[PDB]
């Protein structure tokens, strides 16, 4: 049978999602079961559960398919530059590699989208403007980023059936961790401007593979599983989906400690 | 792989016979097109570039209407479910994604309009978008005065861009027009969003979920299209990597009516 916006809100409240929360969601929509409005049922239920003073967020990123073309310095070959679609935070699609919910949130009326393309978040609700403002273009998973703001605001992250290694916030722990050997990525990015396309080199720690050597690609999942084993966070069903709800500040500190124990001096 | 671009796709579309000023309805299987530098949006952009500002780009939106699984044998929603069913909102309801994401991506392109009969709804973007989407009759929404009838009246075109040939929605307008006996009729209750809340209405139309009459294969539209091509009409060729078929809307409609009337008839 169908789960509804009402039934999902009951499940979310039971799992610990609280009135006024800033909630970042990662979802595997099919695992939730039958939904009367599909992915939009999830968005509506989240909004119902945090209420008007809460904020609903997701990781947008952008497709940036031209990245396959760049040279070893990260630059776009001259013959391709004119063809590459520039980033526009109001128009560029969210990436769909981990389901359609971020794109569906992006196109829900009222949603705002932050300005660092590959690190961009979407936000809908009371603090959406603040969460998406002034996203630094370099090291966009670090200080002053939407992820840093989620920690500062005491926000939460919900894995709604999503694979645990897709918890984007742990890239903020990677950025913060005092460990050596961090992998740095440099890539040229085109930005839409009223005066035309402006290209800029972006530098950040790589988030496409673990920040340091010796880790499997899915190592974030193990960090989350250890966090839960330590007695932190909450687990329960949302619809039919096994789900995990964690405090943003708590999981970030745990991930920093996890990395510093294994790679620090 | 190489990347197709909005420039290269526009060249392919012009080569296939798409013309400046055309009203073009597109059905697309994005995966058949090969690598696209801006994904499905490359296709939309190339279509707009080829027809220009005086042209119009259309697609079949429909809507998910998942509650249809709940209706009783007269098509009505049982009382315990009525409050939970998301109402149709032409500006908000997703396009159905059964035949790919392009209609939904077109729907969320700035400026696109969406017609008011949910299950028969078209999206339209361009010079005649208001006319194409206005006053869509709620009963028999594939018939007179519908966006599909208007496409025929305007001398528009239909492009199967890698799409299976039996997904040519316009041939449901031929089914509506054909003077044949035994036509199957569908009745279903539909909720509409309004300023004062949900308003329910019974909709009646010829059933477009199965062939209009008994004795036809489920994919019989595909055979009509290939017979149309075999008669010397229409154009065939690649768009990007995708085998594609471009037909005149008025011509394929008359052909399909004649095809049905010859047989049933
Ligand atoms: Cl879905
Ligand atoms: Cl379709």
């Amino acid at each position: 049978s169908f789960a509804t916006r009402t039934s999902l809100a009951a499940d979310l409240a039971a799992l610990g999602l609280a009135w006024g929360d800033a909630i970042m969601v990662h979802a595997a929509v099919s695992r939730v079961g039958r939904l009367l409005d599909g992915p939009d049922t999830i968005i509506a239920a989240l909004r119902d559960t945090v209420g008007p003073g809460g904020t609903v967020l997701a990781y947008a990123d952008w497709e940036a398919r031209y990245e396959d073309l760049v040279d070893d310095a990260g630059r776009v070959p001259p013959e391709w530059r004119e063809h590459v679609p520039p980033f526009d935070p109001q128009r560029s699609r969210a990436i769909r590699d981990n389901g359609v919910l971020p794109e569906f949130l992006r196109t829900t009326p009222g949603t705002l989208r932050s300005g660092n393309p590959g690190a961009s978040l979407v936000a809908l609700g009371a603090k959406a403007e603040w969460f998406t403002a002034d996203h630094p273009l370099d090291y966009g998973y670090g200080e002053g980023s939407p992820l840093a703001k989620l920690v500062e605001a005491g926000g939460k992250v919900l894995m709604l059936g999503a694979p645990l290694d897709t918890l984007t916030l742990l890239h903020h722990a990677e950025h913060l961790a005092d460990i050596p050997g961090k992998r740095i990525k440099r890539i040229e990015v085109p930005f839409a401007t009223p005066t035309g396309t402006q290209w800029r080199m972006i530098e950040e720690f790589d988030t496409g593979d673990p920040i340091v050597a010796g880790l499997a690609e899915d190592y974030f999942a193990g960090i989350v599983t250890e966090f839960l084993a330590s007695g932190q966070g909450r687990q329960g069903l949302i619809g039919a989906a096994p789900s995990v709800l964690v405090d943003a500040a708590a999981i970030t500190a745990f991930g920093v400690t996890w990395l510093e124990k294994r790679f620090g001096t």
